[PDB]
């Protein structure tokens, strides 16, 4: 007796995700590309097909169960958001949504509705991240206070101007139901399908393609909640578009000590583009710390543990190979079709998923906060977070913020010039307080919070 | 009496450098582009004229006293190597040399042939190095274990593809006196003048255009030496191409302690193209880490002590302004004059110009072998390092190594392709000796060593 699901943005991964679900019933799907999205379409004949989620959500919400959302990471959240008001469980792939703001939202509206929910990092229903967990928590490593992650990622183009030419929307495109609630802009095919990663609007960045698979164990693991602290430096930053390396260092509070480890205060530092964290004490000459396009080292104060993206083959610098008491779910059927059981069962008995969004929408708070870290970089301060109030404390209330536009560097007959243009300067605290909470174009609104 | 001087490389920074010289009798110039350089032959109207530093050396050495060289990074060693045994002195631009077996060379014939000797990181005559000299060796930080560096540089592109298209030598440029000993390829504006430091073969990137002005006053004030270990990581790494950005970490052994001060063993990070370290703890939120194009951090047991570029402005975190004893002679010509005055003083009664060979001739193998650090950086391990016969100890012969020729990213209908095109492999033991010692191309020749 199965799940009736919508999907709504099914061209990419949207794609291997509703293959999960094929046991279930797809009964509407929307994609507002009918080009790079048809193979889709014609797999599920019997789906009546649309291209805005809010007229499929008119028609077609009272028919449905869940909803699936795998579009660009700046309308996660509204689509997610008007689906649990409905009553309705969501698979929503990483990152969970583009700011800090919509992640509480989302973690707040799954609490009020008792819906089954689940980010899109299947490496949570992996066994390597158990490990880490058990091993961790049974002190196997004893405390631990510094923690070095990185990916290789970004392998597209970052450091993008907005293109300067025209280009006309194609017949298949409704190119005004994917800018959604971000700022309009004219048309180029550099924004979409999949290449939305690189710009600010729209994605997040290596930090929204990658971190929310390779931290994962680094947040369950210690506990993590709320960050105290967060800095940022990268390469020539942009307005519009992400750049090319950046590194970001958070820091964690203290929290409540395990019977086996304690809980201090932690560091974690994230590098990317290239960068790598300097070698652990101990690490083989030649061993890899890129497993599966990333790695953790955990510096403990007993041993460092080491593992892959997604959590894979976690092992310990020193050789021990631990033998710790189980302690977290083994999940046996696959991502998706765990939230599918977690759908099914009623609320008061409903074993989470291993993503549910009590979990994830904290998780995501960190991923994208690494994005205001890099922005706000100019600010030269470590950058103070008070997470229950959703805002930094320590920007002063006169200082600004300017981003380069574009690079002008030219030789000219031999002797070089330096030339770069820069944006209008904003306001600091006005400017974060809007990556941290978005204003929605009109026509585009979320659903309140809660409490 | 007047110093008798030929110049070769004087189009650009050689102008200002022989500027500084003028006092003295500028009789020989050589320049490979006679239009570049030509502002400066006529400013110099009475000097025989040379496209060719070898054809100046026969006819002109036996007229000269000095050699001032501006050269592009590749040649420095070749023209300086050939002038000192000739009996004669020389100032060279910073870096000293390209490679690290060219700056031992270096630091051997001064020794031998009793000259005075001067690299141009001019910082070296400043004010500010002497202070944060004075004041670690009377211990007002204590004992300095940690060390953070970085530049904002590059500011110009790099990460650049070997151009496709071809150009005519103009009748102006010596294009083969410039190659040199380097690997001969077909000319291209891109190579020179000026934007030659992106390219391997030719330039140091970043490390060379700024490091010997950053990292000068971290080697001396912690009387560094050989290093014992190495490693780098960075952006898209390229065949022909310095990276975006890149971050290396030096570790070096414990020295002699002074009587004030002990001097344990110690990392030096490097940072730059526009990744920062974290940010000190005491420092004021605000306060910029860059002073005149980089910073410098020393991390003290009992103080943290902040520069700039050119060792500028020191400042203790605490807010103390120390007054230790003065103990580093006070320069005040100007650093290419006080180099002029060393060259007049008789060998056994010569005190040595501030950036004397036998200092920046170590000092330039550190820079340099950032390089080496940043090029092997898939060989996946800490280098150790063998300064006395300048070789790593621990690369397997095993082991090879690959970069990437050109990034072939591209998206086609949406679905995207991570193409990027790979040097054949060669061996890494032997692709490392290369980067250390050059192989000349034929017709180009260094002076032996001296036994
Ligand atoms: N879990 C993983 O392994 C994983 C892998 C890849 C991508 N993702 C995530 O999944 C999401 C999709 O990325 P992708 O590479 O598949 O993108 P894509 O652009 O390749 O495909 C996304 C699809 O959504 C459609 N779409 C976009 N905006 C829409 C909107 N507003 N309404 C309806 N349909 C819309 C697009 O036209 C396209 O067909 C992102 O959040 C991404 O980070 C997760
Ligand atoms: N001390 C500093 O502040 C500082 C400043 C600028 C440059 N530099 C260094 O000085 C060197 C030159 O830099 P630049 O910016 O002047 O370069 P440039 O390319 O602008 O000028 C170099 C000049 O030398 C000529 N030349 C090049 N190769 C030659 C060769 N083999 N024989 C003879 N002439 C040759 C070039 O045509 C040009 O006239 C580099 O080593 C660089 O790092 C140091
Ligand atoms: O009227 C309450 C809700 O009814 C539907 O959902 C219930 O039944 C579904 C079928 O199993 C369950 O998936 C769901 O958990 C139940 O609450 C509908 O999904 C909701 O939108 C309604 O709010
Ligand atoms: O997280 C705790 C500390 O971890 C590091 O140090 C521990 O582990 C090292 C090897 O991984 C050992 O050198 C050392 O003995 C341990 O203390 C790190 O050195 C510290 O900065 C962390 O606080
Ligand atoms: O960087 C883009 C994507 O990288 C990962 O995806 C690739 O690697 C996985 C491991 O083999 C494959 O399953 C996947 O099919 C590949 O494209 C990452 O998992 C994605 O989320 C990134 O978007
Ligand atoms: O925490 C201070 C230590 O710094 C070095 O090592 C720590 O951090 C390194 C990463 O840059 C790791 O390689 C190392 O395992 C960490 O413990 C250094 O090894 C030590 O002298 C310091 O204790
Ligand atoms: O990411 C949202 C927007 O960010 C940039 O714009 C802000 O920053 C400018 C200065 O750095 C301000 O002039 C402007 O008011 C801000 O909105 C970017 O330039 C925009 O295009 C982005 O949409
Ligand atoms: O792209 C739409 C608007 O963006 C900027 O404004 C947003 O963010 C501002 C802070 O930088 C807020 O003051 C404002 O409420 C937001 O709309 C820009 O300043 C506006 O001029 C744009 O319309
Ligand atoms: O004739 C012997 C040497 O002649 C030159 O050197 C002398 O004259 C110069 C005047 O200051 C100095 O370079 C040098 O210190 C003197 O030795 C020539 O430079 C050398 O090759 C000869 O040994
Ligand atoms: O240079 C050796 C150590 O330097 C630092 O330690 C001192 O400086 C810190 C602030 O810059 C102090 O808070 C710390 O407590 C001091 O001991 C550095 O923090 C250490 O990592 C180095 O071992
Ligand atoms: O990276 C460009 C160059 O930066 C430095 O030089 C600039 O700034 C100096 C003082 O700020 C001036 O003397 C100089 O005229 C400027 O070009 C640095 O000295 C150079 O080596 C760099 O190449
Ligand atoms: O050395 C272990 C310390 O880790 C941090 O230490 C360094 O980095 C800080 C910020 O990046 C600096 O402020 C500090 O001076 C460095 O030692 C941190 O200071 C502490 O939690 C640890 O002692
Ligand atoms: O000095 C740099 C030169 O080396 C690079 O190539 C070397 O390494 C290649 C693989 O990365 C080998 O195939 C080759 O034998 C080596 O010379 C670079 O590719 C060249 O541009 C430079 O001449
Ligand atoms: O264009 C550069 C020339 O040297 C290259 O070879 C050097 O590096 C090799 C290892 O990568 C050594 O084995 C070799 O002896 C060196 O000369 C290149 O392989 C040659 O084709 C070029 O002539």
């Amino acid at each position: 007796d199965k799940l009736n699901i919508l999907g709504v943005g099914i061209g990419g991964r949207g794609s291997s995700v509703l293959r999960g679900l094929e046991s279930q019933n797809i009964i509407g799907l929307c994609d507002v590309d009918w080009k790079y999205a048809d193979h889709v379409f014609k797999r599920y004949p019997a789906a009546k097909k649309y291209n805005d989620y809010r007229k499929m959500f008119d028609e077609m919400l009272k028919s449905a169960d869940a909803v699936m959302v795998a579009t660009a990471d700046h309308t996660h959240a509204i689509i997610a958001a008007d689906a649990m008001t409905a009553g309705k469980h969501v698979y929503v792939e990483k990152p969970l949504t583009h700011t800090v703001y919509e992640s509480r939202l989302l973690t707040k509206l799954a609490d009020k509705y008792k819906v089954a929910t689940q980010m899109g990092n299947q490496g949570a229903s992996d066994e390597g991240v158990r490990k880490v967990c058990e091993w961790i928590w049974n002190g196997e490593i004893g405390e631990v206070r510094k923690v070095e992650t990185f990916t290789d990622r970004p392998i597209w183009p970052q450091g993008l101007s907005r293109p300067e030419d025209d280009q006309r929307i194609p017949k298949t495109l409704n190119w005004d139901a994917f800018i959604g609630p971000a700022p309009y802009r004219p048309y180029n095919a550099i924004y979409t399908p999949w290449n939305f990663r690189g710009w600010w609007d729209f994605g997040t960045g290596a930090l929204g393609d990658m971190a929310c698979h390779i931290l994962h164990p680094v947040f369950k693991g210690l506990k993590l909640g709320y960050p105290t602290k967060v800095q940022g430096s990268s390469t020539l930053l942009l307005n519009e578009s992400a750049p090319m390396a950046q590194t970001v260092k958070f820091v964690f509070p203290a929290r409540d000590n395990m019977p086996k480890v304690a809980m201090p205060e932690v560091e974690v530092y994230w590098y990317d583009g290239g960068l790598k964290p300097a070698r652990p004490e101990g690490l083989p000459a030649g061993k890899d710390l890129n497993m599966a396009g990333g790695g953790v080292i955990f510096y403990g104060t007993k041993d460092t543990l080491i593992c892959g993206c997604y959590g894979v083959n976690p092992y310990l610098v020193s050789g021990r190979v631990p033998n710790a008491p189980k302690v977290l779910r083994e999940i046996k059927e696959s991502h998706q079709m765990d939230w599918v059981r977690a759908c099914k069962e009623d609320a008061d008995d409903r074993v989470p998923s291993a993503s549910d969004f009590s979990e994830a929408g904290p998780f995501n708070e960190m991923v994208v906060m690494g994005v205001l870290a890099v922005r706000l970089q100019n600010l030269n301060r470590e950058l103070l977070w008070d997470g229950p109030n959703m805002r930094f404390t320590n920007i002063p209330d006169d200082a600004t913020i300017s981003a380069v536009i574009k690079d002008g560097f030219h030789i000219k007959d031999g002797h070089p010039t330096f030339d770069k243009t820069w944006t209008d300067p904003v306001n600091a605290q006005q400017f974060a307080q809007e990556l941290i909470k978005h204003t929605y174009r009109d026509g585009w609104k979320l659903p309140d919070m809660p409490r």
